[PDB]
């Protein structure tokens, strides 16, 4: 069963626009989202769509690009740092649902080596 997806707006979070969450935006995400293997990772995992009813036994941080995007839409980091985070945690949470070897596992792997490649150098403030 699916629980609620991570939230994208939230008034009473500060809210922050800074070059760098910009360039996360417009270079980091929208490339990654391009990607051959990005379509696993571009919505929050439907559990009863892709049966998988213990996804969220298991995965209790769940993250995706499509919530990354409409976060970054929304202005609702305060940091790239926090937008880094979510990246991470997406990942993390492909290789602990899954194990090595499997082909989402491989997707994952090549997004995230892309997605460090990316964030390596970060404009300035
Ligand atoms: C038997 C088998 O392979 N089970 C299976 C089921 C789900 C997943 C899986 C997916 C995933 N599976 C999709 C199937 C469709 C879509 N679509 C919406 C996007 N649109 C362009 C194309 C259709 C998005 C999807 N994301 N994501 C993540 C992070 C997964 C895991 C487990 O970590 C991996 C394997």
């Amino acid at each position: 069963m699916n629980p609620p997806p991570p939230e994208t707006s939230n008034p009473n979070k500060p809210k922050r626009q800074t070059n760098q969450l910009q360039y996360l935006l417009r270079v980091v995400l929208k490339t990654l989202w391009k990607h051959q293997f990005a379509w696993p990772f571009q919505q929050p995992v439907d559990a009863v769509k892709l049966n998988l009813p213990d996804y969220y036994k298991i995965i209790k941080t769940p993250m995706d690009m499509g919530t990354i995007k409409k976060r970054l839409e929304n202005n609702y980091y305060w940091n790239a740092q926090e937008c880094i985070q979510d990246f991470n945690t997406m990942f993390t949470n492909c290789y602990i649902y899954n194990k090595p070897g499997d082909d989402i596992v491989l997707m994952a792997e090549a997004l995230e080596k892309l997605f460090l490649q990316k964030i390596n150098e970060l404009p300035t403030e």
